[PDB]
């Protein structure tokens, strides 16, 4: 009945925000390790759900087109002003990557090399829930694996919100929702294996033991070594994922997160070694993090994503 948007399609129902190619590129943000529920349906164009809200984004060198689908048995309109400040705010676009991105390349050589083919590469503002079960499922994974069960887990549990061609959107579901007793035998099905234990169990903690998503709004304006510390306390969340969490959904841009991947690129990149552990450990792991924070300084997760971006591609 409905179908994805084109920019020639119907024009008359996309808006534009002046955004330089600089600033953002969709196509090294979008399906770059962040969001997990981002698709390129058609070519330079794409589809994804924001907060129970289908969106479809492309862009020039200059502008970042974007048109809503507010799925209901409602006159089809351009976004509104409210919504617009929504992509606005997700996309972060109030802070400056050009001038991030300088003041990163005056203190590193390797960063100012990646940084000339690699820009527009920026941090998504995501919602916590969505991005604390999302990275929970990022365990022992990669981002092909990590869609099919984000995306399976949202039509199981999450409300429909429309249909776009072949392919049906659901919102993320609410906590209640992945906290029930037959949730993990569910998840189990749809794939998940050993992490549908820990997103029900996460689930039913954040509920019963920190009194729902309340405390995940508390964790966005508490410091980020407090948010850290509170979410290792969570089933399957360790400090690479805490990090994510912090640095993608809790306004932490200092936040780096560690694992092997990270390991292999600042040894073999910045020729970094722990200053007793030879290979990875939980306390040389947090020396890693501390190594970029003093380098890049106080967005030094942005900087760890133009590099982890750059090295995807
Ligand atoms: C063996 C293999 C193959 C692939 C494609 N992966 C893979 C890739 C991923 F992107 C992710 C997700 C992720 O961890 N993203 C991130 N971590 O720190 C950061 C990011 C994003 C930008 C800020 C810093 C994953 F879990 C696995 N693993
Ligand atoms: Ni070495």
């Amino acid at each position: 009945h409905m179908r994805h948007r084109t920019l020639s399609s119907s024009p008359a129902l996309w808006a534009s925000i002046p955004c330089p190619r600089s600033e953002l590129r969709l196509d090294l943000v979008l399906a770059s390790g962040q969001s997990f529920r981002w698709k390129e349906q058609s070519p330079a164009h794409w589809s994804g759900v924001l907060a129970d809200q289908v969106w479809t984004l492309t862009q020039t060198e200059d502008q970042l087109y974007c048109t809503v689908y507010r799925g209901d048995d409602s006159q089809v309109s351009r976004p509104t002003l409210e919504e617009l400040e929504t992509l606005h705010k997700y996309f972060q676009l109030d802070v400056s990557l050009a001038q991030l991105y300088s003041h990163w390349a005056s203190v590193d050589s390797h960063f100012q090399r990646v940084a000339q083919k690699f820009q527009g590469v920026r941090l998504l503002r995501q919602d916590p829930t969505e991005c604390l079960f999302s990275f929970i499922c990022s365990s022992n994974n990669n981002i092909a694996r990590i869609t099919g069960m984000v995306e399976r887990l949202c039509q199981a549990f999450g409300p429909r919100l429309i249909q776009l061609d072949d392919v049906t959107y659901h919102g993320f579901p609410n906590l209640h929702a992945l906290a029930g007793p037959e949730a993990e035998t569910h998840l189990r099905k749809l794939g998940l294996g050993y992490r549908a234990r820990y997103v029900r169990a996460s689930a039913k903690a954040i509920l019963e033991e920190q009194g729902g998503p309340a405390w995940l709004q508390q964790l966005r304006v508490a410091p980020y070594e407090e948010a850290h510390k509170a979410l290792c306390t969570l089933p399957g969340v360790g400090a690479k994922v805490a990090d994510c969490i912090c640095l993608m959904a809790l306004d932490k841009p200092q936040a780096v997160p560690v694992d092997v991947h990270v390991w292999q690129i600042a040894h073999r990149d910045y020729g970094w070694h722990p200053k007793q552990a030879k290979g990875p450990s939980p306390l040389a792991n947090k020396e890693l993090g501390n190594f970029f924070r003093n380098l890049w300084g106080p967005y030094a997760g942005w900087a760890q994503a133009v590099l982890f971006s750059a090295d995807l591609r």
